[PDB]
């Protein structure tokens, strides 16, 4: 039974911490390292995260400043950046990449809000599921008398309060940036 539910319980905290990165991959008014991590670059043959292959620094709101670990990856760097749905223009220094943000048009915005809802709910039933598959493994335990029945009992009703703890959290996340992006 502890098991099954220290388990189901530590998979549904990386859910939500999944959820938490996800949401952050959602273009946004108060820019941030995270709606970059998706814009991925030839990097020698594999598709990579530019993310990984810079430094991010976001000195403004709307206003983000990129440094290449590699001098030679600027310009790919920076025309995937351009390339990418973020709807931006960058500009290059010689070393450094400079992105102004514009603010998002209110079409923009509910696209996003819907991106961030369908992330929600990936992870919200990523965190059923992970539910049922401990549920079932309660269910087997009482079956197959490996535990008492009370006991089995009060281990469901725990099961069903951590359950709605983190998919309420998930919601929270969600109407946070929801809010971020209607904020700016």
């Amino acid at each position: 039974i502890d098991e099954a539910l220290f388990d189901a319980e530590e998979k549904m905290e990386k859910a939500v911490a999944v959820a938490r990165d996800d949401l952050s991959t959602i273009r946004t008014g108060r820019a941030n390292p995270g709606m970059f991590s998706r814009i991925t670059i030839d990097y020698y043959g594999a598709a990579t995260p530019i993310t990984q292959l810079a430094s991010i620094n976001v000195p403004e709101a709307r206003l983000v400043v990129i440094k290449p670990y590699e001098a030679n990856q600027l310009r790919a760097i920076e025309t995937a950046i351009r390339n990418s749905d973020l709807g931006v223009n960058p500009t290059n220094d010689g070393a450094l990449i400079r992105v102004a943000v514009p603010q998002l048009t209110e079409e923009r915005r509910r696209e996003l809000v819907k991106q961030a809802k369908h992330k929600g709910e990936e992870a919200k039933v990523s965190v059923r599921n992970i539910r049922r598959k401990a549920m079932e493994e309660l269910h087997r335990i009482r079956k197959e008398g490996e535990a008492g029945e009370d006991e089995v009992g009060r281990a469901e009703k725990d099961l069903d309060k951590t359950t709605h703890q983190y998919v309420t959290q998930i919601d929270e996340l969600v109407k946070h940036k929801e809010g971020e992006l209607l904020e700016v």
